């Protein structure tokens, strides 16, 4: 069958919060079937424990944040869509700061972390949810929507456009590396009300209104709506089980994918758990 997979050993990284600026150890610890993705903040007194599901999800200004009271974690996003690329169900998540590490403002760096702490199937069918009936929400000129499909796409447009198969395309060489981005005038801004403190040409695309400031370049041609895309999935991740249908954003960020999540949840009628009891025939494969 299509099995449940958690990391093989304990895994350690550093790094630095993209708005936060703060040093952070960032430790992935295998989990038990039907445990979900956990995170536990180990700076606080008493450590506070937070599941990565849609409901925890508090504020969506650039980042995914999840909250539980005044607790924050934000920037979950990135890390996210590395864990829902690899098909990893089951993780613990322990960090000493209230941001996750921003890498290389992709998700690579998190994507070979994972691979390289080793994936165990785990005995146990994973659990996916099918879309069975469009639903979507909107809010002025942005849109997100789920569509019957059997499988998992992406299809993506931003103020461009890339449509993505994650049965034809794989998730690590082709959407894995994107790149955050920002405009400078945002910077400045950002920088003058104490945010983006960790960011830099070495974790994040930056363009005036014309051009690519970075020496090196772009790593993908649309690099910028494939990131876009990187971060969709990962906030999508927060459902708690692995999608199978086709998510379509117009100008959507984290606020209105989660307005998307609640909504779909709610509306039982749109969607259904399935197993698969033989790989062979299942929508969607991993490695
Ligand atoms: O939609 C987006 C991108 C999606 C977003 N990234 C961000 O918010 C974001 C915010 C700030 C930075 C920075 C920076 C820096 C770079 C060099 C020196 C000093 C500082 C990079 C990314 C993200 O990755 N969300 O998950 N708009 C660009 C925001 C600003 O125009
Ligand atoms: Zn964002
Ligand atoms: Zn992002």
């Amino acid at each position: 069958m299509i099995k449940q997979r958690t990391l093989k050993n304990i895994i350690r990284a550093t790094g630095v919060g993209l708005h936060s600026g703060e040093k952070v150890y960032l430790t992935l610890k295998p989990a038990p079937v039907d445990t979900g993705i956990v995170f536990c903040r180990t700076d606080l007194d008493p450590v506070v424990e937070i599941p990565a599901r849609a409901e925890n999800v508090g504020e969506t200004t650039m980042s995914t944040t999840l909250v539980k009271g005044d607790v924050k974690v934000d920037t979950v996003e990135h890390l996210l869509s590395a864990m829902a690329g690899l098909g990893i169900d089951n993780a613990y998540v322990e960090l000493s700061a209230s941001e996750v590490p921003i890498m290389d403002g992709s998700a690579g760096p998190f994507v070979f972390l994972i691979q390289s702490a080793g994936l165990q199937e785990q005995e146990a069918a994973k659990k996916f949810i099918r879309i069975k009936r469009e639903v979507s929400v909107e809010e002025g000129d942005k849109r997100a929507v789920f569509v019957p499909f059997d499988g998992f796409k992406v299809s993506f447009e931003i103020d461009q456009q890339a449509s993505v198969d994650f049965s034809s395309t794989s998730f690590v060489k082709e959407v894995s590396r994107a790149r955050t981005f920002g405009f400078m005038r945002d910077i400045e801004y950002l920088r003058s009300q104490n945010l983006a403190l960790g960011g830099s040409v070495e974790n994040a695309i930056v363009v005036d209104e014309n051009r690519v400031l970075n020496e090196d370049g772009l790593r993908y041609e649309d690099e910028f709506v494939k990131h876009k895309i990187l971060d969709a999935i990962g906030d999508l991740y927060l459902l708690g089980n692995s999608l199978i249908g086709e998510f379509r954003g117009f100008k959507s960020g984290h606020a209105l994918n989660n307005q998307l999540l609640r909504t779909l949840i709610a509306d039982k009628d749109a969607w259904e758990v399935v197993t698969f009891e033989d790989a062979r025939t299942a929508p969607i494969s991993y490695m």
